[PDB]
């Protein structure tokens, strides 16, 4: 037909090379396209959330980056369909490269030492970006941009399938559920771009979810912000199953732990130690030692060396409450008790 077209434009013409099937600046005056641009909090506010605990927690540099990352491909997702211009346009398109580079490199790096870098990958990851911006500047087409991105989020999903498959059996669910619900938002991302029709919102009740629920680049955020989201949750329980202790590890530590507080000469020591004994306590209880490995978790010998570390535990909980009631002397007393609890219920098993 020959009508008046419904995207009712505003705050300056669209300099972006492309537009989305969206109305532009149909819902307020302030935004181009208003759900793909609402809809990219939960890629903004979840991943800041992330960044966060990762610091407080004390995780590798690595996973903090991957979490602001994902912010940043947010923010320029929210900037890009406000105004519709180039420049807001690379600030989506360009961090989505660089995030997934960041991503590369921790999911390859996975089961490597602590406090090592792969300077061969880090120079690779940061020539392919540096290739991909030079040549997506010069020639401005969006499919090499879509091309280049798909190709390192496949990758990613090798490297996870053979983790899954090989490594960790458990992180099936998440890493299938990541994948899942990514390739759910790129269906719906191919529905907004070839179904363009604005029949069902013209139609009948645009205000609730009947018209809203078609925005189907706006779920494209809701799914590939979650299943980003999930990816790194992904990422960072590889790393931390890696990284794990054994009851040979927390055996020593709550022994080290044990020698620190008899030896201690200051407060704030026999309070670490009563606190890092606790963890290595909860953790060796839960395991099965090697002269009981023939036995049933249920069998009388598993229920008596999971009964002194109760009792061990309650003790080392009793010395930590005399260490926050400043009875430092006292707190330090335990280390007698606590050896003679691990001698007389736990050490036989060992
Ligand atoms: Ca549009
Ligand atoms: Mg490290
Ligand atoms: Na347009
Ligand atoms: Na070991
Ligand atoms: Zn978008």
């Amino acid at each position: 037909f020959a009508p008046a077209a419904d995207r009712e434009g505003y705050w300056g013409p669209t300099t972006s090379t492309l537009d989305w099937c969206e109305e532009n600046y149909s819902v307020t005056w302030y935004i181009a396209e208003f759900w793909n641009t609402v809809s990219n909090l939960i890629m903004i506010i979840p991943p800041m959330f992330g960044a966060v605990q990762s610091v407080r927690d004390g995780l590798e540099k690595r996973y903090i980056a991957s979490y602001l990352a994902l912010t940043v491909v947010g923010m320029g997702s929210w900037c890009f369909h406000m105004t519709l211009k180039y420049e807001m346009q690379l600030l989506d398109e360009l961090p989505m490269i660089y995030s997934c580079c960041i991503f590369v490199y921790c999911m390859f790096e996975c089961f490597k030492i602590k406090n090592s870098v792969n300077y061969h990958l880090l120079f690779t990851l940061v020539l392919f970006s540096l290739i991909v911006t030079t040549v997506y500047l010069k020639v401005k087409e969006p499919i090499f941009h879509q091309v280049m991105y798909g190709m390192l989020v496949f990758t990613l999903v090798l490297r996870s399938i053979y983790i899954v498959t090989w490594v960790y059996p458990w992180l099936r669910g998440l890493g299938y559920t990541s994948l899942g619900i990514f390739l759910l938002g790129f269906l719906f991302w191919n529905i907004d771009n070839i179904f363009c029709e604005s029949l069902r919102n013209f139609r009948k009740k645009v205000p609730p979810i009947i018209g809203i629920t078609t925005q189907f680049h706006a779920w494209w955020h809701i799914l590939t912000g979650l299943g980003s989201y999930l990816h790194i949750l992904f990422s960072l329980y590889t790393r931390t199953l890696y990284l794990r202790a054994d009851l040979e590890d927390n055996w020593e530590t709550l022994n080290d732990n044990l020698k620190v507080i008899e030896k201690a000469d200051n407060a704030a020591q026999v309070k670490d130690a009563l606190t890092k004994m606790r963890a290595a306590a909860l953790d060796a209880q839960k395991a099965t030692p090697p002269k009981l490995e023939d036995k049933s978790p249920d069998s009388p010998e598993m229920k008596d060396f999971r009964h002194g570390f109760d009792i061990l535990v309650g003790q080392i909980d009793d010395a930590l409450k005399l260490a926050n009631e400043g009875k430092v002397k006292e707190a330090q007393a335990a280390a007698e008790q606590l050896k003679t609890t691990r001698n007389a219920y736990i050490q036989k098993y060992l």
